[PDB]
């Protein structure tokens, strides 16, 4: 019974708390344990939601926080409708209006290299790649950032925001040194 676990499940909405443990399970890990990655996936998918959500209507289909299966199903339809090469890892959005998959990076660590990582895994580079800090910076492939900045603005201040509760919890030093 941890601090970690504890705070998130205050401090994120229930969907997204029920997403993240259904996910956790799915690839063998329990967050009562792996209380950090818990926190971590719980933030990545609140920034994936508030991403979706700064488009217009019918401009995002969410891939991330759905089950495997049907996260490539959907992705397979994009594929097979609009002619894009399928992806070999799963992304986490599609974006109808630019007609590429997005893959949406949440980091402790530095800007510059998690965009390397992910961008040296990824390694196919069809898909186009976003990533945002804890800290409030972002980088987007060919500096195109898809969203107008009012709706990244608002995605930075939640990160900050999630900072310093968990500082104020004295827990932040340990999630900075998870990754
Ligand atoms: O969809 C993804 N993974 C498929 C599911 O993998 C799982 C693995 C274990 C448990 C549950 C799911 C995906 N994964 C990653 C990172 C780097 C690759 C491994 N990884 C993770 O283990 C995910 O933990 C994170 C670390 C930092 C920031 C956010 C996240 Cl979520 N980052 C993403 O932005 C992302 O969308
Ligand atoms: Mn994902
Ligand atoms: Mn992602």
């Amino acid at each position: 019974g941890s601090h970690m676990e504890d705070f998130v499940r205050q401090c994120f909405n229930p969907m997204i708390v029920e997403l993240a443990e259904k996910a956790m399970k799915e690839y063998g890990e329990d967050p009562k344990i792996e209380t950090n990655k818990f926190a971590a996936i719980c933030t990545h998918l609140e920034v994936c939601f508030m991403y979706s959500d700064g488009g217009s209507k019918h401009r995002f289909e969410i891939i991330e926080g759905r089950d495997r299966i049907m996260a490539w199903t959907v992705v397979n339809s994009i594929c097979n409708t609009t002619g894009v090469e399928k992806p070999k890892f799963l992304p986490d959005l599609y974006d109808y209006k630019e007609n590429r998959f997005i893959e949406i990076g949440v980091t402790r660590r530095e800007v510059h290299i998690y965009y390397l990582e992910k961008a040296n895994k990824i390694k196919s580079e069809k898909t186009h790649i976003h990533i945002f800090s804890f800290t409030g910076e972002e980088m987007a492939t060919k500096a195109d950032y898809t969203l107008d900045e009012e709706s990244r603005a608002r995605i930075k201040t939640r990160l900050f925001t999630i900072r310093q509760e968990m500082a104020s919890r004295s827990l932040w030093d340990s999630f900075r040194q998870s990754e």
